[PDB]
């Protein structure tokens, strides 16, 4: 895409550190990046968290 796109192909609702929920498959927008590994993204809610880089992609 283009507009900070990237999409989770893990899962984990979880939150060890207050991380960002998310399954195989999912949405979710680059907003920040406050860490080289977890990237403050933007899910299916506007809902902005720590997410895994290497647990998401970047799309087209």
């Amino acid at each position: 895409c283009g507009a900070e796109y990237v999409r989770a192909l893990f899962d984990f609702n979880g939150n060890d550190e207050e991380d960002l929920p998310f399954k195989k498959g999912d949405i979710l927008r680059i907003r920040d990046k406050p860490e080289e590994q977890w990237w403050n993204a933007e899910d299916s809610e506007g809902k902005r968290g720590m997410i895994p880089v290497p647990y998401v992609e970047k799309y087209g």
